[PDB]
């Protein structure tokens, strides 16, 4: 009716000043949109796409007009994750469509988990996805109508015409995130190549040079590149060197050769998997059976723990696997995603092609010999 | 209900309208800003707004027309300014330029009583102004745009109740303009990176010689520059000024019927080289981004030529490709942005990126030579 907008203009300043967080602005909007909508609590599901698959997770929860954000936010550790074929939000995200629910008890796509897990059960709810281009960024819902079994088609219009706003905000956030993906990608290459072309050398120094020069860019706490014996496809393996980059804690860089059976990265059997099969392997925790990532709460003396791992092959222009580069734990506790996958494939590929100089080097030597055994 | 008390209620009519619109992704920044300049006029008794755009070229910033003379009524196409017709200002001159320099808000009462005025637009259109409130739009350090509401209708100053209404909505504009201009940079970075990614790929396909490597790469990425023409000229190298000699040159024509010529010991009357630019940049190692053909010093083709095809040069950007010891090895030069607008800072950025990389890849060409002189200068012994 009367005091609708006001808070929008307020919030437009709060964007105006690049200082603002996104989530605090979405949380504030979900406040009045629960008050002003007479619905019990709102909540937000963040949508990402690890591996080929996509999925959803908690992010904001139980937004009462009163509740402080600092309550409302779900830190990434404590997030809860559904595939699209489970829960309403998943379905909302598959369908890319709006829904009003008169009764979720009379509903196939039900999410009985967070009802039962938190207690505070649900009866009715209206839900929508936020998208950008073809991409589905988020799923917002209003839960539990304050007055009797269904929301109005007057309510919808508000909801709709307010997510209009959040949408605007969410997209701008994501356009920024993409901007830094692609900048990170493009700096990475740029230096990866500045090294490679510096001077004709062998694989170890080239790879090493490079991966060092761009350590910052991976927003990553550990990673080990692992060189394969090259004398297809699987179980003929042998990692013969292995170069660790410890970038969380006190910065050390090992260059193990004839690396052990139980090197701290190898012990999981992931890099073998990637050696024998050839596929990027995003994963979130330490229990994936068919693996021995380090369930133990240290890896070592520093007490460092493993959460998210993502490992890829490094491949020839002939397409044999030259090595296997595993990455560990993003710097901000998020799982590896879609776009981490892409910029790191951008890297792994760019070296796998660089092997030409590597290979050239060894030849430039065999021939500098044969020549110097004339005179 | 009172003239104000409604006018307030009416603001949210306009706002939720704008949000509603900008939820459809194509179009179009300029459309939604134009639409918003309309509703300001309506809701702020202004004869006509206008929007300027800010950019940089070489190290220097500048401002230029874009949306002009927006009543609460003028139709989009009567307002949107095509680049061919755009009018351009250095910051040290005119009010927008000054505002863009000073990153500041102004509520100018008497324009004529102002020493940063230019009589150009109002002399060009005869649409004389007198009052304007003018803001800058900004993303971090930089300045995206400048928006000025003109001629306060039934008054002589814009009320401080206008100032704040102006400001109010400009935050909308600003979210849109950042969320646009970010998305442009997103696309620049994509273009920067793929250019690298592929050039790399071709460089690493087979040990090959310079021409073959350049052509290989430069061909593959023609899509990525969004440029209408670009010739790449190779200097002789057997470190600067006049000892020049472009031995090969190699034209990339992506206007109309695509044709790629390969021109050994190219003339001087070569369409690119007549200009004098590629040579000039050959003598000093410094990037040169133009607007337009004529630029006094040079004879750049003024002609509706140079072709039978009747293609016409507007904008030229030229950079050098550098060694490792750092002679100018070649001189790339790019012509007319497909999609209308002058080369800018961000072009400079990603094209230098490309140009740098090529410079660095010359390892692999020297290496190839050395390699050939072994599969040979061993076979004189063996």
């Amino acid at each position: 009716r009367l005091e609708e907008c006001n808070i929008l203009f307020e919030l437009l300043t709060e964007i105006q000043d690049e200082a603002g967080s996104m989530e605090k602005i979405v949380h504030k909007t979900l406040q009045r949109l629960s008050q002003l909508l007479a619905r019990d609590r709102c909540s937000m599901f963040i949508c990402r796409s690890r591996n080929g698959i996509p999925e959803v997770a908690t992010r904001l929860l139980n937004v009462t007009p009163t509740s402080k954000f600092e309550d409302n936010l779900v830190n990434p550790d404590k997030e809860t994750v559904f595939p699209l074929d489970i829960g309403i939000a998943g379905w909302v995200a598959h369908t890319k469509k709006f829904f009003n629910i008169p009764d979720v008890k009379k509903n196939n796509h039900f999410s009985d988990y967070l009802d039962k897990k938190t207690g505070y059960t649900t009866v009715n709810m209206m839900a929508i996805p936020i998208t950008q281009g073809k991409e589905v960024l988020a799923v917002v819902m209003a839960l539990n109508k304050l007055n009797a079994s269904e929301f109005s088609k007057e309510d919808e219009e508000v909801f709709k015409k307010y997510l209009n706003f959040i949408s605007l905000v969410l997209r701008n956030h994501h356009t920024s995130y993409l901007y830094n993906i692609e900048s990170r990608r493009s700096q990475m290459l740029l230096w990866s190549a500045n090294k490679v072309f510096e001077e004709l050398t062998d694989i170890e120094r080239q790879f090493h040079k490079a991966l060092y020069t761009i350590r910052m860019y991976l927003n990553c706490e550990r990673y080990s590149v692992g060189l394969l014996d090259m004398t297809p496809d699987g179980r003929e393996v042998n990692f013969y060197k292995i170069i660790d980059y410890i970038l969380h804690g006190k910065e050390e860089i090992k260059v193990i050769p004839t690396p052990p059976a139980d090197h701290w990265c190898l012990i999981s059997g992931l890099p073998t998997y990637v050696a024998e099969n050839g596929f990027i392997c995003n994963m979130m925790n330490a229990p994936a059976d068919e693996y021995f990532t380090f369930q133990k709460g240290p890896v070592d003396e520093t007490g460092w723990v493993i959460k998210n791992v993502l490992s890829l092959p490094i491949v020839n222009k002939k397409e044999e696997i030259v090595g296997v580069a595993t990455f560990y734990n993003r710097k901000d506790g998020k799982p590896f995603d879609e776009y981490d996958e892409q910029i790191i494939e951008t890297l792994t590929q760019f070296l796998g092609w660089s092997v030409l100089n590597t290979d050239t080097y060894d030849k430039m030597n065999k021939l500098e010999n044969r020549k110097d055994i004339a005179q």
